[PDB]
């Protein structure tokens, strides 16, 4: 129905819309869970992860919504092939998402990798902070990794989902949130801003440096803002360089206008990156 689309978006559709012969999807094997729906391969020949909303509105906020989200590229963004219940087409991430990845025995990141992984981040966040977006979910989870090691923020837009329920807790609105990723502030309004991705952002970096350790293990949920208030952050990583928590200490800043914009953020750790050799 593009009637009820808005008229800027009418010439758009079809450079979003995937038409089913176009599409070959593999059911016979999930590649990954999510709470709305699983994801499978998928051939479009270039390979590609589809991902079904069947577990789960407007059929017009859905197309605006994938609209928007194609219009968006950055080599550290992951992008939105188009839409086919429908089927969500994204390129196909190879190693999946960094968390479990920098967790795996196999691969050897080095502490430069690890950074360089980080910088990659703060890159692709630089460049949705420009288009003014708010990613509300940022974590090591929720950034993946394709073929050549490239790193992309994801779980956003038409890709947003909960892919590990282990950490997200039911607020009373029964919003279920990412408290241990989040900003003193967005935990007392529940409001996310570009600042609130920063403080995520370094939390992101503290995971990157344990290779995937969970954050504040021997605290319970929604006692994070007592545990935090009392003084508190995340404790240094052994190979964690000093200028590099430095770095996190000014993520987590109580002010959020205090904390640094992505830019800086990619600024400063191109600068301690360099320093590294291997
Ligand atoms: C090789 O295996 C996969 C599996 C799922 C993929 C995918 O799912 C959608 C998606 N979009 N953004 C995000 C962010 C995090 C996660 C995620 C999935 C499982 C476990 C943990 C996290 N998926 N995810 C997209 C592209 N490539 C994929 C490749």
């Amino acid at each position: 129905d593009l009637s009820a689309l808005n008229p800027e978006l009418v010439q758009a559709v079809q450079h979003v819309v995937i038409g089913p012969s176009s599409l070959i999807v593999h059911f016979n094997e999930v590649i990954g869970r999510g709470h709305f729906g699983c994801v499978y391969h998928g051939t479009l020949k270039i390979h590609c992860a589809v991902k079904s909303l069947n577990r789960i509105g407007e059929v017009s906020q859905f197309l605006t919504e994938g609209i928007i989200m194609k219009d968006f590229s950055h080599p550290n963004v992951l992008s939105l092939l188009g839409i086919c219940s429908p089927l969500v087409v994204l390129p196909y991430m190879k190693h999946g998402d960094l968390r479990n990845f920098i967790r795996n025995e196999t691969h050897n990141p080095t502490v430069k990798d690890l950074i360089g992984f980080g910088l990659q981040v703060a890159k692709g966040m630089k460049y949705l902070a420009s288009k003014k977006f708010v990613h509300r979910d940022l974590a090591a989870r929720n950034c993946m990794l394709d073929e050549k090691f490239t790193v992309k923020v994801a779980d956003f837009g038409l890709a947003r989902d909960m892919y590990d329920k282990e950490y997200y807790s039911v607020h009373k609105t029964g919003a279920k949130l990412p408290v241990k990723w989040m900003a003193l502030e967005s935990l007392q309004t529940q409001k996310f801003t570009t600042k609130s991705d920063v403080w995520s952002f370094g939390v992101l970096l503290w995971e990157l440096m344990t290779r995937g350790a969970p954050p504040y293990p021997d605290v319970n949920t929604f006692d994070i803002t007592v545990y935090l208030l009392q003084g508190r952050r995340l404790l240094q990583p052994e190979y964690c360089p000093d200028p590099l928590y430095e770095v996190m200490l000014k993520c987590w800043h109580p002010k959020a206008e205090m904390r640094p914009s992505f830019s800086e953020l990619v600024s400063r750790i191109s600068a301690i990156f360099s320093t590294f050799i291997g």
